[PDB]
């Protein structure tokens, strides 16, 4: 039968509680961590936080109009009236999402401040049959809802390079400049428990809010469809993964392009 | 009321300006923000392994929370206000839970990070320009608001021209300007008769060189009540030369009466 292990794994740092519930095994609730609600440093990254250096818009209303310099910034503001992503929304390749900021004209309430007002969905961490923990939704999320952050330890890519493990890793490549890591490995959220899905149902999207060094975009996750009561959150690790990675992918998924059968189709 | 709320909503509560003494409208020559904010290179040490913690499973309400012994005691009582034990002369440093403690997000030490609760106005004074005043009744103890400025050098300090929003955080001195970039604290006038005193207040960070400044109610305020601290005689040392106290308190220090009577003092002594 299934129990709750914990009632919140984020001890009230989240707006909601993230409960964890085990049915499958005997395994307790993970506490080989330190879960964060917010990005920490284990050595200076001198993020450039100088409210002078911030692009901020003079709107004296909601931040709805063409005319708000932070849309303008994202190419137009991507959400909705209720705070969702537009259809039209780039879910291969997307932008770059400038919310507004403490230097903004706007107030904290304003169409363009989605990710800095936190997990506003029903989230839980559970056992999985073939995939240890993973992430389900507690209701119905509709497409373009902001689930939550990957929320880790800021590293270097020197740092990145020493450590051992490397399953919690979310690369922070830029244009044509430096790589910065989260590892999420000993100091994390929610999120270092989403699974890989062959059919994802989340997109990852870099957005800068407080402060705007381009070398340390935050990672939010949004729906990428309609997600049903139950589902398993998930998206796609990436092929680099799957050419890192001893064990083969368990989505289950008629379209996995990762499992065992897949990969034996390719090399034949 | 002239503004529903000069915080913009980045604040718990909303804080609305009224005037009802002239035609001077709300203040827009500053920019609101609910947190210090830099202008130069300051960085503070955010590194979370330096950070001292306490390892409780409870809510943090016994002698035993390391955080509450980094603050000589845990100050807070169960309703989160300052145990009348507190010396409000001689105030001691505040270490905060934070984000490395094993503690939830709403234990018993964590008053100033979860923000303003009073409901205060800002309003237009008959002698002092801007002051804030309570809407409320609040007890002994409680916290207000902090003082939110911008982050500033002492060799920076010393090279600004306005220099009536300063607040010193000495221990390598450092300042909080809140002329240019500030919070509600920055319409908080001097009072004689203080309601309010500062206290030094470490949070999600403990760099030593940044203590952030909350103030508490040293009595009960009735509402309608205005408050302010006691800015130092170093201000009124500055500042005497060009403008005299109007707190009007019968035991003010500052006034051009009080003034006059001790350079009569002294021509009467030598
Ligand atoms: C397979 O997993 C990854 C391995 C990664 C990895 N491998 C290095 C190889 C050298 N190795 C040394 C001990 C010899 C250390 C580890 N390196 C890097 C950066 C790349 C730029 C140069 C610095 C390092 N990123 C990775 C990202 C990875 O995940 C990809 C995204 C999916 N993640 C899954 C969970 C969250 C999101
Ligand atoms: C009169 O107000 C103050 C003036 C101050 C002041 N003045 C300097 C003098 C030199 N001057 C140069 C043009 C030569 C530049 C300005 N300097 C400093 C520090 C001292 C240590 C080294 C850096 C500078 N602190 C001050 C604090 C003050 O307020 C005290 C508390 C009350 N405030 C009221 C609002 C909120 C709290
Ligand atoms: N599709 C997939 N198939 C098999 N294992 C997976 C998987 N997706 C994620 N994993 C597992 O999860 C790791 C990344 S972090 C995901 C959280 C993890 N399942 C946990 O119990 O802590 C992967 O390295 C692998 O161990
Ligand atoms: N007790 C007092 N007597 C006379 N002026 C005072 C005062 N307390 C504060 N002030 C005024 O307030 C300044 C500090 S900032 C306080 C807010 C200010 N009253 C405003 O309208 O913006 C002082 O330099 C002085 O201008
Ligand atoms: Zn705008
Ligand atoms: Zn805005
Ligand atoms: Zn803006
Ligand atoms: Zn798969
Ligand atoms: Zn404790
Ligand atoms: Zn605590
Ligand atoms: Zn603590
Ligand atoms: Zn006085």
């Amino acid at each position: 039968t299934e129990k709750i292990i914990c009632r919140d794994v984020a001890r009230g740092y989240e707006n909601v509680p993230i409960p964890c519930v085990n049915g499958v095994d005997g395994e307790p609730c993970p506490e080989d961590y330190k879960y964060i609600s917010e990005n920490c440093e284990t050595s200076t990254m001198n993020i450039d936080r100088n409210i002078t250096h911030l692009q901020h818009c003079t709107c004296v209303d909601d931040c709805s109009s063409s005319n708000c310099l932070c849309g303008q910034l994202s190419i137009r503001c991507w959400y909705d009236k209720d705070g969702r992503l537009l259809q039209e929304f780039n879910k291969i390749e997307p932008p770059l999402i400038f919310e507004c900021n403490q230097a903004c004209s706007c107030w904290r309430n304003c169409k363009n401040r989605v990710v800095q007002s936190g997990i506003k969905v029903r989230l839980q961490l559970y056992r999985t049959a073939k995939m240890g923990w993973g992430v389900r939704a507690l209701q119905t999320i509709p497409q373009g809802t902001f689930i939550c952050e990957y929320v880790g330890e800021l590293i270097s890519d020197a740092e990145a390079d020493v450590r051992e493990d490397d399953s919690y890793l979310f690369d922070l490549d830029n244009k044509d400049g430096e790589v910065y890591c989260i590892d999420a490995r000993y100091y994390g959220n929610i999120s270092r428990f989403i699974n890989h899905l062959c059919d994802p149902n989340i997109i990852p999207v870099r957005v800068f809010m407080l402060h705007q060094d381009l070398r340390f975009p935050r990672i939010a996750f949004f729906s990428s469809r309609d997600i049903r009561t139950g589902e398993e959150l998930g998206f796609d690790y990436g092929d680099r993964f799957w050419d890192i990675k001893y064990f083969t992918c368990q989505c289950g998924s008629e379209k996995c392009k990762h499992s065992a059968e897949a990969i034996a189709l390719e090399q034949s």
